[PDB]
């Protein structure tokens, strides 16, 4: 995140960070089982890691817990990022209690304007690199479709959407990927793709998960 603020311990409580030996993607539980996060996360070996702040350090509220199965959107593509979501199972329940919690599916898509907060553990540097260990927060409003074709011409699906400011300085960045954007209390996207991070006129591109509640819901009730 560039150009945020530090969130708090444990204040964005459906916050995961993805870990194959490092932190590598953000993600959001929505259940005591599931886990969503962007398709272009996906690896084998993963473990979900709930109730972090510090990713280095142990501080008491953690829970560690293996995936045992990743299921990537059936039609995600990873050239265009079209479908950009995944869904991750725990090998076990999570513990849920006020500071590891799941976050609600959205039942109506939200509407350009929209306020929403966006949290990860990625870079907070527009040029070059600096990798936090606290989660770090943006509040960001959801852009119009125009404005979001307009930034990127010919690249915008009717799955993305752009959230944040035309003129730069506050964004997501690499290690934000697959996590959370929350609008009055909805997972509304997941971190997808941008130009850089925080550039003039190239905002963030975001996985519009209102399209996929459905998708969502059924591959939960057979898995
Ligand atoms: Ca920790």
């Amino acid at each position: 995140i560039v150009g945020g603020y530090t969130c708090g311990a444990n204040t964005v409580p459906y916050q995961v960070s993805l870990n194959s030996g490092y932190h590598f993607c953000g993600g959001s539980l929505i259940n005591s089982q599931w886990v969503v996060s962007a398709a272009h996360c996906y690896k084998s070996g993963i473990q979900v890691r709930l109730g972090e702040d510090n990713i280095n350090v142990v501080e008491g509220n953690e829970q560690f817990i293996s995936a045992s199965k990743s299921i990537v959107h059936p039609s995600y593509n990873s050239n265009t990022l079209n479908n950009d979501i995944m869904l991750i199972k725990l090998k076990s329940a999570a513990s849920l209690n006020s500071r590891v919690a799941s976050i609600s599916l959205p039942t109506s898509c939200a509407s350009a304007g929209t306020q929403c907060l966006i949290s990860g553990w990625g870079n907070t540097k527009s040029s070059g690199t600096s990798y936090p260990d606290v989660l770090k927060c943006l509040k960001a409003p959801i852009l119009s479709d125009s404005s979001c074709k307009s930034a990127y011409p010919g690249q915008i699906t009717s799955n993305m959407f752009c959230a944040g400011y035309l003129e730069g300085g506050k964004d997501s960045c690499q290690g934000d990927s697959g996590g959370p954007v929350v609008c009055s209390g909805k997972l509304q996207g997941i971190v997808s793709w941008g130009s850089g991070c925080a550039q003039k006129n190239k905002p963030g591109v975001y996985t519009k998960v209102c399209n996929y509640v459905s998708w969502i819901k059924q591959t939960i009730a057979s898995n």
